[PDB]
């Protein structure tokens, strides 16, 4: 991979790998969130980042977080395929950062999917939400385009529509989910790719055998720890389309909220 | 990936991933794992299997993985570059064997290395079956037919006999369920995950003062994608070695059983 010629934005190419996809020989969601953050974080690398923080940041103990990722697909690529990605990243003033992905058929050039995740800075050690600060801004505006460059320009999309909550009874859940230690990231924190995983564990099989995955909202509210357990909830709202709820399984603290949109095949 | 001048086995380089390391930055030994598969496939693709051959489609035959042995001397660190050589042997009727050499790119000198015991099996009856004269002619023009050993020693650890864990197991691991992440485009748990199933009774002390150096896994019979595991663990020990067991939640059915060895940081 490498930053593009104006170094505003960074490219990288994946070849699907066999345990990457499931029964259609094409890769998972799953598969595709994971190459994502790949590709995000080769860009903070080669912008000189070091093995994640401006230096505000590390002198306040602050940290990027994920607030809200949402993806389209258009075509999943297959097993053995070439996948180009292209990520930036763009200030959102004092509210946080948004980083933007587009992905590419490498053999076609066509547009096979788009992505959006918006940030908030957070303390990690208080786990207590702040406003972007004026000198942390300045340290990292010099690694984006100035001017808006959005991979869902569109207005009223799907990407910033507000999620509800999910009332009980659910139609259809998935129970006693535990992340193992494959889950975890570097730091011992779930992964923000297992998220995605738990709420699809909750779309009935059948679903997922008679449809592909076109798009996904999902908001992230409070994290799952190493020896929390998860309950998975979905109801049908409607192409079918689904409104989630991930929450612990003891005192029922919302954890995730997200709806899902499938294509019938 | 290619494979090499003789036609007899098959390098391919790998850049370890963000997301496939652990805590101390190196990769897991379920990433290792996971790229001895894609090698293992990229071979098979690359000498013509469309892995079946012909007299094994027609008779519902497939491989199934009897034993997994693994042993990583350097985990490589995030961003590294690991280069992996794999072949494949005939056992005579007994059934086939996959070995693997890894390397560091950077330094070429060898890392880890890891030895699979195959066996052929009726896909429909799950019943198992020598390997007949008429499949071996067909796949052993794709071995090197002199002997190659990733394990050469005398009395080396990949042929040691595993026994059963006895009642009551020194720690455990309840519960545990695949979700579909876990599973392959086949829709069977992926062998790897057992791996990681295994290493979830391992005290989470254990793995943050020790190095995994050994594994052995035997694969007795599969966990469907509706079973519930149950993963137990006893010390039988500077190195730590334990006993591991994996069987059914509910009726106790063995699933699997194996070893590691622990080396002290
Ligand atoms: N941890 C990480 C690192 C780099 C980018 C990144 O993008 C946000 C995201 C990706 C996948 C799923 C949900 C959110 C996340
Ligand atoms: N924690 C983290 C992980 C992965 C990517 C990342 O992006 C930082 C960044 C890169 C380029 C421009 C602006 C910001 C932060
Ligand atoms: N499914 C598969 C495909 C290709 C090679 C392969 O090697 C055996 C193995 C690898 C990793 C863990 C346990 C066993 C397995
Ligand atoms: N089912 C399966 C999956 C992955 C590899 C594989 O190996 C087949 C093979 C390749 C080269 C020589 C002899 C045999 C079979």
């Amino acid at each position: 991979g490498s930053l593009t010629e104006d170094g505003l934005s960074y490219k990288e190419k994946f070849v699907v790998r066999s345990y990457e996809v499931g029964s259609n020989k094409t890769a998972t969601v799953e598969t595709i969130a994971n190459l994502l953050q790949e590709v995000g974080c080769n860009h903070a690398q080669s912008v000189g980042f070091s093995t994640a923080t401006t230096t505000t940041m590390r002198k306040l103990h602050l940290i990027w977080v994920t607030a809200r990722m949402h993806i389209e697909i258009y075509k999943y690529p297959a097993w053995g395929d070439v996948v180009e990605i292209e990520t930036w990243c763009q200030s959102e003033g004092r509210i946080g950062t948004r980083r933007d992905w587009i992905l590419k058929d490498s053999v076609t050039g066509e547009v096979t999917g788009r992505a959006t995740s918006k940030w908030v800075m957070m303390n990690q050690d208080t786990r207590r939400l702040q406003k972007v600060s004026d000198d942390v801004r300045d340290e990292y505006l010099v690694f984006c385009p100035q001017e808006p460059r959005l991979a869902f320009p569109e207005e009223n999309n799907r990407s910033l529509k507000k999620i509800p909550k999910l009332e009980d009874p659910a139609q259809y859940s998935m129970i006693g989910l535990k992340p193992r230690r494959a889950d975890l990231d570097m730091n011992q924190h779930v992964n923000n790719v297992t998220y995605i995983g738990w709420v699809l564990e909750s779309i009935p099989q059948e679903i997922v055998d008679t449809h592909e995955l076109q798009v996904i909202t999902l908001d992230y509210r409070r994290e799952c720890q190493q020896d929390d357990v998860v309950d998975s909830l979905t109801t049908t709202t409607s192409d079918s389309q689904f409104l989630h709820l991930l929450r612990l399984s003891g005192d029922g603290q919302e954890i995730n909220r997200g709806t899902t949109l499938w294509r019938k095949k």
